[PDB]
């Protein structure tokens, strides 16, 4: 299909299908005045109805006075809505602000430190995020773009992530996409068909003790750069023994398809399947919704590409922190390094035209 | 998703239809031996004719002996060959080594410095280039990654660029792409289907003084980074007088549609489009054939753009070079810089399934 719809009881881009393009954004807040804040959200909600209708940002890209810039920077002219989401989240860092402290949901918990982090700080936390998916990557670039240029002066861009998943005119919808060290990868994941399981495994519920939050979600971001070149010296027997799956196929261990389900016993002990397997974890699952990246070479010659993790979860301290605290011993952190970081509240959604984000915080 | 074709008299990836993304990588030669060099040449060369049809390298990406590394990194499995183009060029500094000082073609020449230059050392030149353009980033990829391990010992990747989206066309059928200053970029370049004019403006002729390179062209690539938020806040008007077209429609000033042809007596003498065409160079014409880029934000808050200029042509001092000059003067200089640059000889193509990359040459 061609859009999807922004209003509902939760943001769209979470349980929605996954687009092929991101931009992920994380914003540093500069202003101290809670008023001109709100007034913010207001704008950017405004500008987003626009933007995911395939619609240019208020009175438009040309056409206006000559002696004023135009609303819109005109990039995304001629191009479809391609699935655009917007979605919006809130760090730990933003409660420190306008008076809020007493409102930091206890879900929204500081990650600790985990072996093998080498965190830039430059590319880690955020007072905001929007996270950016669409078909099209202009799209997405156009969407950031014109919502920093609206809050210039209130905020800044403090750093900036593109990836990209499948390609959907020439890859099938049903098709599991492979990630960069060339495993399929999403096989055994939360789907947006799952009602019940997003019920129990994603969204914040009202009684787990913050009502604003009601409807809304937590989210996890990591960039965890591979190291290609060390792993492409590895064997297919190497390779398939980190991950407990098959290469060609995907099945796991002893099994002929893809979708069978994993006998974790035929796995090694420190395979990445057998360590992530809600089994165990004590039933723990998340909403992965992460993107590849290849950013360009470093300074040695080697790729500067990896994977841009997302998950979504009813509560961090029962999702992403045990199951990353059980990869300590995973065969996988020989290739991978943890290099950037940042936790977020994604609030319920825009009931309806005059709702606005961060309206059940804000008041 | 098709597949482009990888023989012909001249290589693919040039006067091509422009696909959706790029992967630009130079590479600069480890290696003294000629005859290694040639042995890699003709390796890259069967990989090429793999890649571009979509199939694996090698023996594949699985089902080899369990102890040994797979020839193919597997990343593209399942994927259309999805207009896959594979173009090679050899830089001025190649012809430093394997005794081919006197082969150097006087059409490959060093550009001048120009105003305002603020070349990066790091992220110019290059012994050699692969432009690999493909509709899927994710095959695009694969193909630069598998030659570099490939070449592992005989050539290292000096610098790479990618390209999330075209700001060029090839083709004036199809809708012409915005760059990221919002404006329609390729709508009066040349065309594939125009063959006189990529005879007389983009292919090497054996007349032109040097053999081997008959049927190649002649590449410059410059990395420039935009001003955006200086040009944010610039008016409409200030916008459309910088280029010498409507930002809307993309016409020429004072006409209707995008494809009429300008009068450049009624744009502003510094007027981007009425520096640059033809007319006011006498006759000097190029392919365009760049891409956007966004490299993070600048660490002061804002998001980096900038477009990976990529023009071809059959002489760079015919072509490029008295361009370049002229925009001494473009109103567009307040708004860009110039921060990288390489020139390339891109050889003519695999003729058949016995040929090889730079066989001319060497
Ligand atoms: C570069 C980093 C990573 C790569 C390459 C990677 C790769 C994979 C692959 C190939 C699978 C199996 C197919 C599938 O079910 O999706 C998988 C499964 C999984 N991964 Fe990872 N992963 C990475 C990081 C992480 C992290 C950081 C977490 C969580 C903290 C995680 C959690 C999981 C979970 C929960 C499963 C599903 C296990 C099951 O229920 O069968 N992964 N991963
Ligand atoms: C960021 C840098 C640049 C931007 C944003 C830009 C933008 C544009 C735009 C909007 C047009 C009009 C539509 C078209 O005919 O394509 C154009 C035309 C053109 N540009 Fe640029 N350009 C840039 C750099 C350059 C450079 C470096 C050169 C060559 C040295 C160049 C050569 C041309 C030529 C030859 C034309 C066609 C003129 C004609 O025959 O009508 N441009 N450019």
């Amino acid at each position: 299909g061609s859009a999807v719809p922004f209003h509902g009881a939760h943001q769209a881009g979470i349980a929605t299908p996954v687009q092929d393009r991101l931009h992920f954004a994380a914003f540093d807040v500069t202003t101290e005045d809670r008023a001109a804040f709100v007034a913010l959200l207001k704008e950017w909600t405004a500008a987003a109805r626009r933007l995911t209708a395939g619609h240019a940002v208020g009175e438009g890209a040309y056409g206006g006075l000559p002696e004023a810039p135009p609303d819109d920077t005109g990039e995304a002219l001629g191009l479809k809505p391609s699935r655009l989401t917007l979605t919006i989240g809130f760090g730990p860092s933003l409660f420190t602000r306008f008076g809020l402290a007493d409102l930091r949901p206890e879900a929204l918990a500081d990650l600790p430190k985990f072996p093998g982090d080498n965190l830039d700080r430059a590319r880690s936390g955020g007072d905001l995020c929007v996270q950016a998916c669409a078909d099209d990557p202009q799209v997405a670039v156009h969407a950031i773009r014109n919502l920093a240029r609206i809050g210039f002066g209130k905020v800044v861009v403090r750093w900036s992530q593109l990836g990209f998943g499948k390609t959907s005119s020439t890859t099938p919808d049903k098709q599991t996409p492979r990630n960069l060290l060339g495993f399929k990868d999403g096989t055994r994941n939360i789907a947006g068909t799952e009602k019940d399981r997003l019920d129990r495994f994603v969204w914040a519920a009202e009684k787990d003790g913050t009502p604003w939050m009601t409807g809304g979600s937590y989210l996890v971001a990591r960039r965890i750069r591979m190291h290609i070149e060390t792993w492409d010296r590895a064997s297919l027997q190497e390779q398939e023994d980190v991950f407990g799956r098959d290469k060609g196929e995907g099945a796991p261990v002893g099994k002929a398809k893809e979708r069978d389900e994993p006998f974790l016993k035929a796995m090694k002990p420190d395979a990445h399947v057998r360590l992530a397997h809600p089994d165990s974890n004590g039933g723990a699952t998340l909403l992965r919704r992460g993107y590849s990246f290849t950013d360009g070479t470093d300074g040695l010659g080697r790729l500067d590409a990896g994977l841009f993790f997302l998950a979504y979860q009813r509560d961090i301290r029962t999702g992403f922190v045990p199951v990353q605290r059980n990869l300590a011993t995973d065969a996988l952190n020989e290739y991978i390094q943890h290099v950037g970081s940042a936790v977020f509240a994604v609030p319920p959604g825009v009931r309806d035209a005059d709702d606005w984000w961060g309206s059940t915080l804000f008041g």
